[PDB]
């Protein structure tokens, strides 16, 4: 009977039916169902085929293990909400419930009327009390406390602010920046691919020309040796940073080395450093094995006090979370390696190395910050966090409590996608996570935000709900699993308020009114993409006046061709050769060129180009590079959006895409593709200023 499979897949917030993102209602399957509820931990028969019995019996223990919570999972509210929450205790026994504070005050609660009554559970008459926090608690990682007679229980109260101050600010006065893809800009020292000294001097150098940031790809830890993920989406840990990024020469330990070992090195450096002059790919694995090498020499050397005191406060700051991982990354490089007969590698010092290199990015990630500020950003860096972790890795293991490993996190069939996709992350379990707290969402969130003024939310939807498949099967068969967002999206404007930051959450997809105002009303920002931006009120592109207010607004993105491949057909030409469209080439570039005259057109109209009349034009006769690469920038310049994001990859000519969504690595070079310019000659940070089309576009996206 699937009434009763329904009424328990409400319980745990499991959809039912859908609508999928081509529009065509799905109803989910029974057997769906029944192992997404399996993958949250739902006791249902191993079969996969259970009785309706079995299935009323766990709505009852559902109802039942609810009825005996001593405390809820967690309490989460907004600034002056003076919020009522249930408690259990055994019929008879004291209530006693106070709440300490982050900063260890004591506060008060008041009981209110609760109506329910009482009832027997496995022996023992329970009954519910009703009690109110105060509604001028302030903001922060709070506790509620139950005493009853010898049972005490503990829960998380977490007060979240109404909205982020950033986002007015920005409204009233828009600004500017750029979107770096870091690992692909080189300077003349970069071992082959960027690192944090880049970050901080590409940023430094596009704060001269008027930018307020600098957005780059996610820096989330991956394999702690080589090999080591292409992918900044498919990290090892969404909390810690990846090492590959060390400029080791930076370090003040390395210069204890003696000078034997740092003309090794410099012979190692500069043979990655004629990397940076080529148009060749990146690669990661060899890079990242000299450096882990040399940093394993830089460890050997000792500490001035200072600095021993500086990582020591470090460590302390960053907790368990810190030695978990560390010790995930010696188990890890352990297993892979291969040692002698008779030795053993030590875990605790190769356990302590790892919470060195962390010691490492987090000093490197502030330098590049303190750069990026000191050269007038108001903002800063802009970090991008990824929506998930691989299955396998670091966060897989420490995290496990907290995550729903037998499901996998994906999107639901396109027209685009028939077959939906899989992105293989495990999804936090809603419960579990809620039980902890949110201690871990805190945790990677405040890492993330604490050398940052901003912060980039991939995929934000699922702050409310992720579509979920049964591990290794087809994403048709997936279903939606439903989060509690005002705890999720409410934690993360907490962290953002409490770093002085700026939101933004990638909102690509168009979801139901109240998702989208629970977002905008906390000050988080939207995405607005020039090439999918379409009018609410005409048939066409979307009008300058149009872009939304609350919004980063830009041409482009790391999943597009750069605009000088993209207005030449690019998107077209590198899904045809990859044998990834389908459709003709021919019919696609004629659809192409008609969106892309309606925009010109739209842009001429707003007086960003002149009104040369686009829709007709061959593809050649519309303008110079440079001056349609103008026309576009000034277009974007001159929208309301409170933010709006120059390409670094537009402002040299760059004709190569960095990633081609549902390619895989073996059939295009993602995420490995180095800064070049239209000639397809590399362009370091050294050398941006020295080009005209940069300083172009830079002047074209000035909004002041």
């Amino acid at each position: 009977a699937r009434r009763f499979l329904n009424e328990l897949a409400d319980l745990y917030g499991v959809a039912t039916s859908y609508t999928d993102y081509k529009g065509a209602h799905i109803e989910v399957s029974d057997d769906t169902l029944v192992k997404i509820l399996r993958a949250l931990g739902v006791n249902l028969d191993t079969s996969n085929l259970p009785n309706d019995d079995a299935i009323q019996r766990q709505i009852a223990l559902f109802h039942d293990r609810e009825f005996t919570r001593p405390l809820p999972p967690s309490v989460v509210a907004v600034e002056g909400d003076e919020l009522v929450f249930p408690v259990h205790v055994h019929d008879g026994s004291p209530a006693d419930v106070h709440i300490e504070l982050e900063d260890g005050t004591q506060r008060d609660v008041s009981q209110v009327e609760n109506w329910t009554a009482p009832r027997e559970i496995d022996g023992i008459r329970w009954g519910e009390a009703s009690f109110k926090i105060p509604g001028d608690l302030p903001l922060g990682w709070h506790k509620l406390h139950l005493k009853s007679n010898e049972r005490s229980a503990e829960c998380g109260l977490i007060i979240t602010p109404a909205r982020l101050s950033t986002a007015d600010k920005y409204l009233d006065s828009p600004r500017s920046g750029v979107m770096a893809q870091i690992y692909s800009v080189r300077s003349t020292l970069s071992w082959g691919m960027g690192d944090f000294n880049d970050l901080g001097n590409l940023a430094s150098v596009v704060a001269q020309d008027g930018a307020d940031f600098l957005l780059i790809n996610p820096m989330h830890a991956a394999e702690p040796l080589p090999p080591t993920e292409d992918s900044p989406y498919l990290p090892t840990t969404r909390r810690f940073i990846n090492p590959i990024y060390i400029r080791v020469e930076d370090i003040p330990e390395f210069n204890q080395l003696e000078i034997d070992l740092r003309d090794d090195i410099a012979e190692m450096a500069a043979e990655f450093r004629e990397r940076n002059l080529t148009s060749d790919i990146i690669e990661r694995n060899d890079v990242y094995a000299a450096k882990l090498q040399v940093l394993r020499a830089i460890f050997e050397m000792p500490r001035s006090s200072e600095r021993e005191a500086n990582f020591v406060s470090f460590v302390q700051r960053e907790g368990q979370g810190l030695i978990d991982f560390a010790t995930w990354c010696a188990d890890r490089e352990t297993a892979q390696s291969e040692s002698v007969h008779g030795t053993e590698p030590d875990r605790d010092e190769l356990t302590m190395f790892y919470m060195w290199l962390q010691w490492l990015c987090d000093e490197q990630l502030a330098a590049a910050q303190k750069r990026a500020v000191d050269a007038g950003m108001s903002i800063g860096i802009m970090a991008d966090l990824a929506v998930g972790v691989h299955p396998g890795g670091a966060d897989a293991q420490n995290l496990s409590h907290v995550l729903a490993p037998d499901a996998s996190v994906g999107a639901p069939p396109d027209g685009y996608n028939q077959q939906g996709q899989d992105w293989s992350q495990p999804p936090w379990h809603p419960v579990r996570l809620a039980e902890e707290g949110y201690i871990p969402w805190r945790n990677l969130l405040r890492t993330v935000l604490r050398h940052s003024g901003g912060i980039r939310v991939d995929h934000v939807l699922g702050l409310f709900r992720l579509f979920v498949m049964p591990r290794m099967q087809s994403p048709a068969t997936g279903t939606y699993i439903r989060f509690d967002h005002n705890a999720l999206v409410g934690i993360l404007a907490l962290e953002a308020e409490l770093a002085g930051a700026v939101v933004i959450g990638e909102d690509l997809g168009t979801f139901e009114p109240w998702v989208q105002d629970a977002l905008a009303q906390r000050g988080i920002m939207g995405t607005s993409i020039l090439w999918f931006e379409h009018s609410p009120s005409q048939p066409g592109p979307r009008r300058q006046e149009e872009y939304r207010p609350l919004a980063l607004t830009t041409v482009t993105t790391h999943d597009l061709p750069p605009t000088a491949g993209y207005l030449e057909g690019e998107h077209i030409a590198l899904r045809e050769r990859l044998g990834v469209l389908n459709t003709d080439p021919a019919a696609e570039l004629a659809e192409d060129l008609q969106w892309q005259a309606e925009i010109l057109d739209v842009a001429a109209s707003a007086n960003a180009l002149p009104a040369r009349e686009y829709v007709g034009l061959e593809r050649d006769q519309r303008g110079e590079l440079a001056e349609l690469l103008e026309g576009l920038h000034t277009f974007v310049a001159k929208t309301p959006s409170a933010l709006t994001c120059v390409c670094l990859v537009d402002m040299v000519g760059e004709k190569r895409a960095q990633n081609q969504p549902g390619t895989t690595r073996d059939m295009y070079p993602n995420w490995c593709i180095p800064l070049c310019d239209s000639e397809g000659n590399s362009v370091l940070i050294e050398s941006l200023r020295e080009n005209e089309l940069y300083h172009r576009v830079a002047k074209a996206s000035k909004r002041d």
